[PDB]
Order: structure tokens, then C-alpha cells, then sequence
């Protein structure tokens, strides 16, 4: 329609506002705050930055194109735009592989989550990036290479409104296979062993880590008496300076009142080994214990942390199925107790453990974990939003104008919207959701 074409422009316009102001308050953050100067957000900047490049540069004249349907601002600007919308793609999907690189090589680090490069040596790592992606990009397009044989592209290039990318054979297959297909192919494989290693980890201290929860601090418990990490009590005594004479004694050193991780989970071990002594030496848990396997055993023992020996010894019913095997049957019974009915959140991830045999019903619940599925999605979304252009600029090296004009403009556009998409997914983490707050005061 007429009027249309106004009201597709006020749309677009929110685009545009949607991927600048989204991605300065990501860059804001990061260099405003001291607490997000991470590694790995140093790279989050740099992605930032790209995305920021186009919602200016690229996306405002990009969608000028569209509603007078010529080019309005010359043939210089026509070569320098198009250089810059190809360098913000090759930049991101190669910070996108670098994070995938990074994030393996840090999850198998015997210094676990820390990143091996150094806050001077990733700025590097930034610049090659950006150096790298302008041989490849901005190359190719002000010296001529991308420019095709036949009349029909030449008549676009000679033309003062139009800015059509026309590409040779040649070239289609080039920029498509170095700058989008090659660092997709490593950033999918390399990220896909990161959530493998993830799948990896799973423990029983991981198990109890979410279910019973890590306190550094002497705590009082739901009964009254003094505990400190995962469930370890330490003594019955009401005084808390009982608690601090047992507390060293258990460790080795001045504690004053705060312990470590790694010292919570030799105490831990320390108590899984009491625990699964206790189920050995009680009549009615040694037989039932027998019939589990590694992962079952974990969740038998998860119950003997929350409630004890005596308390896994009354579920007469569920225990007598688990002996024999029964998943799905002893599931039931196991729902249809107080247990549930007091920690149902709990519950839910013990009894699932108990119906398939494998820690999938801790998948991404940790700290750690929840910031890689974050990671995850930004490397999900580029690939989904980039992916069906690509796929498409390869149909048409194979047959000669077969995709319509209208269908290569709105899959190019797809991928134009993903650069204001990432902000709105930085939202998942806790870090970044305060950090938007204070600075938008909120
Ligand atoms: S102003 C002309 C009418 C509107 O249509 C457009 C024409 C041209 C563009 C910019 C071209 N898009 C580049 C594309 O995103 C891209 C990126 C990266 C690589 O490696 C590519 N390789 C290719 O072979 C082809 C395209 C590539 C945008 C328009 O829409 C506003
Ligand atoms: C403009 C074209 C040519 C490319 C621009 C690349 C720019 C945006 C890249 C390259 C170097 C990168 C910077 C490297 C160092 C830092 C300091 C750090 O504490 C926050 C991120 C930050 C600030 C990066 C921001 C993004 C950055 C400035």
C-alpha cells in the first residue's frame, strides 16, 4: 500500500534504535564496571562493538534502500557500506569461534573456568580479529574483485541509485566459505565439546552442590544445630564456639568462621565416605544399595544427606523396588511421601535420577553451567539468523536466478536484526542484569 511504506518505516527505525542502544549499554557496562572485566567479556566488547558498527554504518542506509527503493548517497558511500556490512559478519562469527576456543581450553584447564590468556594478551587476540577481517573484507570489495561478467550486474555498478550486490561465481563460494562456513564449522564442533565436558563434571559433590547448597559460613540447619558446606554438622552443641573448636580440628588451620570450595569438599568426602559406611552397616539399606549403579547410588546417598539413615530406612515400599530394579514403579512410591512434599524441587531431580540412571536432571543448573548455555544460545542465534542466507547465496552459484530479489533481501535482513538480538540475551546473566539497573536506574 501507500501509506505503507510510512508505516514500515516507523518499524524499521526501532530496529535501528533497538541495536544501537542495546549494544551501548553492553560496552558501557563492561568498561564502566570493574566486576564484568573478564576475558571472555573482553571478546562480549568486541562483539558489542561489531553489532554497534552495523545498527550505524550499515542498518540506517540498509533500510533507506528499501523505502525509496534507489540509492541516495553515492557510489563511494555504495562500495564503503557494503565493506563494512561484510567486516561486522567476518568480525563476529570469528569472535563467536574465538569464544568457543577459549571456553574449551579454559573448561580443561586443571584451573577450571579461568581463561589462559591475560587481559594484554586477549586485547591482541581482538586486533587480529579485526585485522584479519579486513583483508578479507574490505579487500575484496574497494579493490575489485567481487565485480561480475555479465551486463546485467555491470548496469548496477555504473548506476548512481543502485547498490545491488552483484557477485561473481568466483567470489560467492570465497567469501562464503572463509568468511561465514569455515569459523561455523570449528565454532559448532569446538563449542559441542565444551557442553560434552560440562556432561563431564557431573559428581556427586556437583549433585549435592544444587540440591543441599555450598555455605561458607556456620549455619544453623532446618533442626537447629550447627552446619557448615554441604550438610556437614558440626556439633549438637547450641554454643557456637563449640562449632569453631570442631571446625578447626576437622580442617587443620585458623578458620575463624569462613572455609574455602576446596576445603568444603574435603569435608565433603569426608562425609560420603561416613555416609556410605552407615548404609552398608543398617539391615534394611545394605541390600538396596547393592542393586544400584554409580549415578543410582549418588541419589540414595543425596537422601541419607537430607534426612538420614533412619529416614531412607521408613520408605519400606520404595526401597522394596528399588532392590528389584523397578524405576517407574518405585517412582511412584517415592513421589507419594513427605519428602516430596517438603523439597519438591529436590525431589523431582533425585527420583528422575532414579527412573533413568544418568545426571541429566542437573544439566545446567550450576553457576558455571547456566553461563555457558548463555554463551550457547548468542553462537545458536548468529548460526539460525545467518544460516538461511547463506544457504540460499550458495543456490544461486548452482542456478542462475532462481531465488527472487525480495526473499535474498529479507534473509540478509534476518541477519541484520541478530546484531540488536545478543543485548536482550545478555539479560539471562545475573552479573550483566544488575550492571543494566544501576546504569539505567532502575
Ligand atoms: S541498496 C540495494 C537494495 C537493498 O538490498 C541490499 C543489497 C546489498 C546489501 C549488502 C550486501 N550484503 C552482504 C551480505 O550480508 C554478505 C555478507 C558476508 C559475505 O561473506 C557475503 N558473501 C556473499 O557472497 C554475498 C553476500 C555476503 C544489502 C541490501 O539490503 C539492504
Ligand atoms: C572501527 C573498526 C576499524 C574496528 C574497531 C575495533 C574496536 C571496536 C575493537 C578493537 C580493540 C577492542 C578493545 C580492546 C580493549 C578493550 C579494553 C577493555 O577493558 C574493554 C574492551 C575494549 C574497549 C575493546 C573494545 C572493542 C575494540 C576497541
Amino acid at each position: 500500500d501507500e501509506v505503507w511504506v510510512v508505516g514500515m518505516g516507523i518499524v524499521m527505525s526501532l530496529i535501528v534504535l533497538a541495536i544501537v542502544f542495546g549494544n551501548v549499554l553492553v560496552i558501557t557496562a563492561i568498561a564502566k564496571f570493574e566486576r564484568l572485566q573478564t576475558v571472555t567479556n573482553y571478546f562480549i566488547t568486541s562483539l558489542a562493538c561489531a553489532d554497534l558498527v552495523m545498527g550505524l554504518a550499515v542498518v540506517p542506509f540498509g533500510a533507506a534502500c528499501i523505502l525509496m527503493k534507489m540509492w541516495t548517497f553515492g557510489n563511494f558511500w555504495c562500495e564503503f557500506w557494503t565493506s563494512i556490512d561484510v567486516l561486522c559478519v567476518t568480525a563476529s562469527i570469528e569472535t563467536l569461534c574465538v569464544i568457543a576456543v577459549d571456553r574449551y581450553f579454559a573448561i580443561t584447564s586443571p584451573f577450571k573456568y579461568q581463561s589462559l590468556l591475560t587481559k594484554n594478551k586477549a586485547r591482541v587476540i581482538i586486533l587480529m580479529v579485526w585485522i584479519v577481517s579486513g583483508l578479507t573484507s574490505f579487500l575484496p570489495i574497494q579493490m575489485h574483485w567481487y565485480r561480475a561478467t555479465h551486463q546485467e550486474a555491470i548496469n548496477c555498478y555504473a548506476e548512481e541509485t543502485c547498490c545491488d550486490f552483484f557477485t561473481n561465481q568466483a567470489y560467492a563460494i570465497a567469501s562464503s566459505i572463509v568468511s561465514f562456513y569455515v569459523p561455523l564449522v570449528i565454532m559448532v564442533f569446538v563449542y559441542s565439546r565444551v557442553f560434552q565436558e560440562a556432561k563431564r563434571q557431573l559428581n556427586i559433590f556437583e549433585m549435592l552442590r544444587i540440591d543441599e547448597g555450598l555455605r561458607l559460613k556456620i549455619y544453623k540447619d532446618t533442626e537447629g544445630y550447627y552446619t557448615i558446606g554441604i550438610g556437614h554438622l558440626l556439633t549438637k552443641s547450641p554454643s557456637l564456639n563449640a562449632a569453631k573448636s570442631e571446625l578447626d580440628k576437622a580442617i587443620g588451620r585458623n578458620t575463624n568462621g569462613v572455609i574455602t570450595k576446596d576445603e568444603a569438599e574435603k569435608l565433603f568426602n569426608q562425609d560420603v565416605d561416613a555416609a556410605v559406611r552407615g548404609i552398608l552397616r543398617n539391615a534394611k539399606l545394605k541390600p538396596v544399595y547393592d542393586s544400584l549403579d554409580a549415578v543410582r547410588r549418588a541419589a540414595l546417598i543425596n537422601m541419607v544427606f537430607q534426612m538420614g539413615e533412619t529416614g531412607v530406612a521408613g520408605f519400606t515400599n520404595s526401597l522394596r523396588m528399588l532392590q528389584q530394579k523397578r524405576w517407574d514403579e518405585a517412582a511412584v512410591n517415592l513421589a507419594k511421601s513427605r519428602w516430596y512434599n517438603q523439597t519438591p524441587n529436590r525431589a523431582k531431580r533425585v527420583i528422575t535420577t532414579f527412573r533413568t540412571g544418568t545426571w541429566d536432571a542437573y544439566k545446567f543448573c550450576l553457576k558455571e553451567h547456566k553461563a555457558l548455555k548463555t554463551l550457547g544460545i548468542i553462537m545458536g542465534t548468529f548460526t539460525l539468523c545467518w544460516l538461511p542466507f547463506f544457504i540460499v547465496n550458495i543456490v544461486h552459484v548452482i542456478q542462475d536466478n532462481l531465488i527472487r530479489k525480495e526473499v535474498y533481501i529479507l534473509l540478509n535482513w534476518i541477519g541484520y536484526v541478530n546484531s540488536g538480538f545478543n543485548p536482550l540475551i545478555y539479560c539471562r546473566s545475573p552479573d550483566f542484569r544488575i550492571a543494566f539497573q544501576e546504569l539505567l536506574c532502575l
